[PDB]
RNA sequence: AGCUGUAAGUAAGCUUUGAUCCAGAGAUUUCCGAAUGGGGAAACCCAGCAUGAGUUAUGUCAUGUUAUCGAUAUGUGAAUACAUAGCAUAUCAGAAGGCACACCCGGAGAACUGAAACAUCUUAGUACCCGGAGGAAGAGAAAGAAAAUUCGAUUCCCUUAGUAGCGGCGAGCGAAAUGGGAAGAGCCCAAACCAACAAGCUUGCUUGUUGGGGUUGUAGGACACUCUACGGAGUUACAAAGGACGACAUUAGACGAAUCAUCUGGAAAGAUGAAUCAAAGAAGGUAAUAAUCCUGUAGUCGAAAAUGUUGUCUCUCUUGAGUGGAUCCUGAGUACGACGGAGCACGUGAAAUUCCGUCGGAAUCUGGGAGGACCAUCUCCUAAGGCUAAAUACUCUCUAGUGACCGAUAGUGAACCAGUACCGUGAGGGAAAGGUGAAAAGCACCCCGGAAGGGGAGUGAAAUAGAACCUGAAACCGUGUGCUUACAAGUAGUCAGAGCCCGUUAAUGGGUGAUGGCGUGCCUUUUGUAGAAUGAACCGGCGAGUUACGAUUUGAUGCAAGGUUAAGCAGUAAAUGUGGAGCCGUAGCGAAAGCGAGUCUGAAUAGGGCGUUUAGUAUUUGGUCGUAGACCCGAAACCAGGUGAUCUACCCUUGGUCAGGUUGAAGUUCAGGUAACACUGAAUGGAGGACCGAACCGACUUACGUUGAAAAGUGAGCGGAUGAACUGAGGGUAGCGGAGAAAUUCCAAUCGAACCUGGAGAUAGCUGGUUCUCUCCGAAAUAGCUUUAGGGCUAGCCUCAAGUGAU
RNA sequence: AUGGUAGGAGAGCGUUCUAAGGGCGUUGAAGCAUGAUCGUAAGGACAUGUGGAGCGCUUAGAAGUGAGAAUGCCGGUGUGAGUAGCGAAAGACGGGUGAGAAUCCCGUCCACCGAUUGACUAAGGUUUCCAGAGGAAGGCUCGUCCGCUCUGGGUUAGUCGGGUCCUAAGCUGAGGCCGACAGGCGUAGGCGAUGGAUAACAGGUUGAUAUUCCUGUACCACCUAUAAUCGUUUUAAUCGAU
RNA sequence: AGAUAGAAAAUAGGUGCCCGUACCGCAAACCGACACAGGUAGUCAAGAUGAGAAUUCUAAGGUGAGCGAGCGAACUCUCGU
RNA sequence: UAGGCCCAAGCGACUGUUUAUCAAAAACACAGGUCUCUGCUAAACCGUAAGGUGAUGUAUAGGGGCUGACGCCUGCCCGGUGCUGGAAGGUUAAGAGGAGUGGUUAGCUUCUGCGAAGCUACGAAUCGAAGCCCCAGUAAACGGCGGCCGUAUAACGGUCCUAAGGUAGCGAAAUUCCUUGUCGGGUAAGUUCCGACCCGCACGAAAGGCGUAACGAUUUGGGCACUGUCUCAACGAGAGACUCGGUGAAAUCAUAGUACCUGUGAAGAUGCAGGUUACCCGCGACAGGACGGAAAGACCCCGUGGAGCUUUACUGUAGCCUGAUAUUGAAAUUCGGCACAGCUUGUACAGGAUAGGUAGGAGCCUUUGAAACGUGAGCGCUAGCUUACGUGGAGGCGCUGGUGGGAUACUACCCUAGCUGUGUUGGCUUUCUAACCCGCACCACUUAUCGUGGUGGGAGACAGUGUCAGGCGGGCAGUUUGAC
RNA sequence: GGCAUAAGGGAGCUUGACUGCGAGACCUACAAGUCGAGCAGGGUCGAAAGACGGACUUAGUGAUCCGGUGGUUCCGCAUG
C-alpha cells in the first residue's frame, strides 16, 4: 500500500508516498554474505548481519 | 434402404457380409502462434547432434533431440591454500506459462459534474490500468461481539429507517443494536514427561534432534489427588470401509398410441354420418385448420465412464476416568503509545481498526491483560502465537429444455455475401441487401431482330403469378388519349353558372368544366411577421412520459375499535394459503426530564400558544413532485487508456549529384623605372558562404485558374546555383510531450496544444423541435428579494373541487 | 342562460392479448391497394385489384401505443436543362473488316517530342503480360481493344540481384542496476545496408522469358579416384592459433 | 607456437541448394477519389550551331492524345500590329 | 536564345533563414562584443530512479543572458528591487530538558489535602538554524535621468524627494500632438523628396549612439531609354453561338399563372390594399428579388460558458535551502551535571573602626565561636572592616538605620578567580577507524572496462537516503476576477 | 409633521435606562418591523388622584461556528 494525502492548511489534497526506511546492508543470507537493502525498522530486532 | 456436406447434377460404389446416417471409444493431426534449436518483416529462413535410407563418396532426404529456476547424487572449483559456492553434468521435467476480466479479492486511481464553478465537500474509491486466484473470498471456533436476566463457535444474504448521526451543519452523505434462510467440524506451537541419538562434555550434565502429550481458566498439563476405552461408531477434515461399498441419471437414448369416411371448385381440414383407448386424451409443425400423417405425451427396456449412494459397510474408532487452577505455560520489537495520513455513516480529531518513520518496553495465580476521554463494578482473552470448514458469491454464453416476448431499423452492427463491401498509415470506424414451393413444371416444340418483343405452349385450381415465383400496394413522379376551356396584372381559392354527362354500400344522387364580387402556413418567434425574420417536394423505419421506488392530493374493503404480513415457506414463473424474530392509527404538549385531556411558559395551577370536544387504515388501486441521467436533439471543452515522425521539424549512420563561362587571393618567378631589386610591369599559380548562368532547389511580381486539369496548380518573368548547397536509403525524438536560424511554426490536407476509443445519454439558466383524439366549458400576465438577476422563488391575476354562508 | 396557447373532472377510436363471448372465412375468406355509406372525431360492416388463406364485432384490460417542420436521419425515392462541361498538342485520303466505322486494322503522305512525350535500373503496384472468342456493364464512343470470360497460357540462373558472409546508426540483451505494478536502463553477445567481400561472355531463338533456354568458349567452388614429389613429423613448403 | 603422416598438385570424374525474375515503371498499371496539366531516387544521351547539356532544326526511337466531333457575331482569354 | 542604365535617401553590415496554403521583410541567424555561472561524478539539462547528454571535453573549456561586421565611441544615479558578501543584530518551528502545577488513589485528619510512593494531563527558565533585520558592493543587473515660480534647472536662481535630473552625437526622424511647422532646392504647379532650423507633446549611448564601402525579388524620391499604360481601331487562335453524340452534371426542394405605381407590415415590399401600361411562346445578350449561399456574424450577453497567456489575484504544489531524528561508532580537548564547598580583596565624604558587581533577607549565626589586643587569608592613603580562636571573649551585624549614589548576619555565593580529584551524566572542537560511500587505482571471473571478489589509496560518522518541521517557490496547477 | 396639556430651569433623588405576560395592539410575498390592561411582582416621585416598561416623533445595524456565565431538566463508553 503506502500512498496517501499531503494536506494543506485549506485542506487541499495531493497524493503522495510513504517510503520505507531502506538502507544497504551485508547480511547472512543463505549461503554468502550479500549486499542487500533493508529497512531500519527491520534490522532493529528481525535480523543478523 | 438409400447415398456421394453446404457448395448441384455423373462416374459410381455400397450392400442385406448392412452402406449414408446417430451416439461412444480410439488412430492420424502440415505450418505459425508462451513458440522454447538459432534468427525473423507470424504462417518463413538458417543449423547442430544421434540414428537411418541413399550414394564409390559427399551433397540430399527421413526420424528423434537441442530455450530458466526446483529435486536426486553429486562433482570440479579464478582474484586467494582446502573448502563451499558458483560450475558443468546426469536424470523427473518437476513446475512456471493457458482467463467470458461477467462475478470475486487486491494494487494504483482521474475528470467533466452537484453546490445554481467550487478549493473543504460531491461525482467516487466511480472509470478501467495492473495483478491474483477461482468455481470464491473473508471469517471463525475469539483480548468474539451483545450490554438484559446476556448472546448463536462463527459466518454470510431479504425488518428498524431516510431514524441516530455526520455536514462551507451547505449541497448532500447516511448506520447499528433488538432476527428469517442456512447451520457448526476443530487444529497448532507452550508447560513439563519419556525414549533413543549424537555432539560437546567428561559421559554426569547440557545442547539440540525424532517422536507421544495439549490447545482454553470463575483451568490445561507435569502433576497432585481417581480409577476407563471401542460405548458410540461415520469419510467434507483430522483412523479410513479404497471397500460386494446396496439406486449416478436409471442419464446415451432409441423404439413404442389410439380416427374418418361421403358429397360441391386442387384437394375438406364447409355441410352429412361417425369415431379415439388409457399414465398419452397435450401442445405443435405437413397443394385443405388429423387434442387419433411427423411426432410426441404415456409405456418399454434400459450400457461406457455409471452405481441412490447406503441399514454389517475390512482396517479401525474416542466409554473421559472425578477434585484443585496452589507452582509452571498460555505466543515479542510485542501488547503497549507519539508524530503524519487512510478507512470506518462519521470532514482524523477527544478517537475504539490499518500504513510509514521513531519510541521502546508487561506480566504470572497476590495471574496479568483488553473493550469511541478516567478510576471502582460488567463482558472477554487466555489477544499479538498460529491456523484451517461446508451451507456462502456469480452465469460469456457452456449445455440442454421452455414463455400478452424481438418479431427482423429486431432481442443483433449482422437470422442474405457481416465485423464482410468500403473508409483510414495506424489505433480504429463500419453499411446496404433478407425472404415460390401447389409442384421448375423455368416459355421443349414451333415460327419474325443481338438485346427485347409478338404468337402460340405449360407443369399453369389462377404468368399485367417470367427469375423483381417473399407476392405487392401507395405517393412522388409520369407519359400517350381525350371532355370542357384562349384581351390579359394573378394566397390561384371562395361566393354568384353555358356546354358535356348520367345513378352506389342509392336519393333536393351524381356530376364535369366556363363567369362578376371578395381575398395572407405545419409554422416558429414576437409589443407587433404573411418575409425584405427563421425553417421547409413524396414515403417511411420514423422520429420526443418507467420504475428501483418514494411523497402528497382525488374509488372499493378485510373492514372499522381498529393495522398485519415484508421476507420466507407450500403452490403451474399463477390465483391463493400460511407467515409476529417482525414493521401505521386510537393523545397531546414540552428543547428535555416529564406530565397527561391537557401541557408549556411563569418560582403562579394565572393568562396566552399548541391541543381536546372520533375516524382511520392490512389498505390496495386512478393527477403533481423527488431521486435516477427523466420530453427530444445540439456545444466549445475536461480527464483516462492508447495509436501516430511513410507528411513535416531537427538529428544520427551510410551513399549520390552539381552544363558552361568570368574574375584572378595567398604565393612564386623574370624585368621595363631599374638600382644597393625596388618598387611595379610580365609570366606562373588557382583561392572564394566570389560573379553571370543550365540541371537541380526555391517562390518575389504578374496574368490565368477559383461548382479549378489541381483541397495551392499552369504561363511569362524571377532568387540561389562549391555550399550555413541539394538529395536517396536505414534509424531516432510523441502530446502535461517533441521539434523549432523563432513564424504561435510543424508533428499524415487537422494544432494557443494531434488522432482514436472510453468516462459519456458530460453540462447547456441558451436555440430549435414536441404528432392519432376530439372534450365541452373556463386563466390570464406586477410588487418584493436575488456568487446571481432575457433565470428563479413567494404574492397578484388563476382553473377545478369542497366548505361556510350573507358573508 | 352557454370563447380561453395554462386549468379540471370527459365519451372515443388504429397494435396486442387475454378474458371471454359471438361471427366472417378452402362452393372461398381476407387483409391491403383502387368504391357512393358512416364522421368532429380518431376508426369499422355490401361493386375493380389481390389472392388463394387471413380478418372483424362486442365488452373489458395493457401500451415498443400513437405522425407536416427539428439547416432532423435514411431503407430512401424522385424532381428543378437538353443547360455547364467533355482535362493542353495535326491530321488527311485510300483500302479492309463488319449488323452497323471522325473511332478498329493495313497503306501512303503530313506532323510533334528530340538532355526527351526516347532507352534502362530502383521503389511502389501485384497478373494489368501474351492468344482466342461474346463483351449484358466498364471507357466523359464503339468493339468491330484491353485493364469482363476461357484457359492457351505465360516467369527457367553455380557466375545477375538477395540469403547460407562482415560490420555502422539503431534495436534488442543471460547475469546486473533501478522501479507502486505494468515496467526502464544496461554487460558480453546478438540482430541490422544505405557501405565492405564474392566466379560469364559471344551468338541463336518465342505469341508471351532470357548474362537463366539452346550452341560455343570460359571462370569459381566442393567431393572422390589418380600419380613423381616434403618426408625426427618436433621440424619440415603442410597443418596452425583461442 | 602448437599439432600431426602429409601433403599438393595436375589429371579424370562427379557435384553446385534457396528466394526474385511476367508486366507498368519520371507513368493509363506508383502516390494523388479519376485513363488528374502535379509528385516520383539513379544510369545512358547521335548530327548541325555554339563556350555550352543554352538556343533553333533534326537522327534513332517514340507518338498524333487517348472518344467527342462538324459549322462560323458581342464578349472573355492567349498572341501580333 | 543571351544585362536596361544613372542620381539620391531610409533600414539591415554581408551569404543565409522564416509564417507547407493571403505576410520573405527593416523580423530570425551570423562573425564579433560583453556580462555571468561552472575545478570535474563540473555547472546546465532529460529522467521517479538507474542511467545519460555536456564530453571519451577540463577555465585559450563548457552552459546561460543581452548586443550584433567594421570605424569613432558608450555619460549620470547603488536611494528602490534583484544578485553577491559581511557583521552577525535580533526572531523562531519541529525537538531536548524538567522547575513547578493539575487528575486518580488504600493513601491522612475520616467532615478532609506533603499529594505524598506511584500512576496521569500539563507545563516555563529556557535554549534551538535558516529565513527576516541591518551594513557594504554591483547599472553591457532590473530600473531611473524632474516637478515648481520666473518660463518654449530652454537661461540661470529657488526649491522637492529619494538616489540622481540627459555628456557626446543626432534631431518635424520607421519617433512631431499642434502640423501640409518655417526657410531654401527640385516642377508650370511638390502633403511625398532632399538640404537647413530646433520650440526633442514623447531621441539618446550594448531592449546600444553616430557613421559607413560592398551586398538586397527591401522601402522611398527624381532622370534618361522606351513603349496601346494613356489621349482614343483592325487581324489570328481558343471558349462562346448553329448542328450531331457514345454525351450530359451542379448550386433553393413554403409551394402556388409571380409589371410599373403604396401605405405598411416585427415601417425601403409577392400573397399586404387607388391608378397607369401590357396579345401567347422562344433564342442571343446581367443584377432588383433569393435583401443567394456550399457561411445558425468574426468588436454585447449569457453562463463561477470554454481556452491560452501574465502577475506583487486566491489557493496549492515539482522542486530548492535549512534544522531535528534513524542508519550511526571510538578517544581526547573545552565545559553543563558533582565541577564538590568554594574563598577573599580593589575602594568610597556615609555603618562602627573609609566593604565584594549582588540578591531572598527587620532577620539567622548565635558552647555546630561572634569584634580590637601575640598573631593569621588577600591587601593597604598603619584607619583597622569580613572571618577561625588558647592566654581574653558574647557579639559583629544586616536590605533598613545609610555627610553615602548602591552594600558584605544566614544564604546563591562570586567576576576580580588559581583550582585536588570525585559515582558517573550531558554540550564543544579535534583526532581515530570497523559502519557507510568513491563515474578510484591495480588484479581475476572474463568471453566482458557492466557487475562480483581481493589488495592499496581517498573520504568518514560527514555525506547520501527515510520520517517530521520551517522557509522560499507563475517553474507548474486548479480557480476567481465581486456584483450594478 | 408637531409643540406651552410646554415638547426650558430647580428639589429629592433616584433609577420605571423594572421582571413575566399581554385582556385587548398596524404594516406585510416571506423573514422581519411598529402600543395599552392584569398581576404574579416589587418600586420611585407625589399631600393626593395619579404618572413612570428611556429622550417631541420618525435614522443610529446580523441564521452557522466560537467565547463566557447561570441554572438545571440530558448523556454513557459494559454499568456506576
Ligand atoms: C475562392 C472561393 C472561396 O470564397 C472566397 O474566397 C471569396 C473571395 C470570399 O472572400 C473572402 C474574403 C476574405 C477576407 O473574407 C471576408 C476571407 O475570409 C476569404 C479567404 O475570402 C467570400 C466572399 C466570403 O464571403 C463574405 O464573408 C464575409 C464574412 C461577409 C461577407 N458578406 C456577408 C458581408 C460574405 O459575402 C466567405 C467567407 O468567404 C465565403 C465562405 C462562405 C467560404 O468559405 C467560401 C465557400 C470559400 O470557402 C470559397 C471556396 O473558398
Amino acid at each position: 500500500a503506502s500512498t496517501g494525502n499531503r494536506r494543506s492548511h485549506a485542506l487541499n489534497s495531493t497524493k503522495r508516498r510513504w517510503n520505507a526506511n531502506l538502507q544497504k546492508v551485508r547480511i547472512l543470507v543463505d549461503g554468502k554474505p550479500k549486499k542487500v537493502w533493508v529497512s531500519a525498522r527491520a534490522l532493529k530486532s528481525g535480523k543478523v548481519t
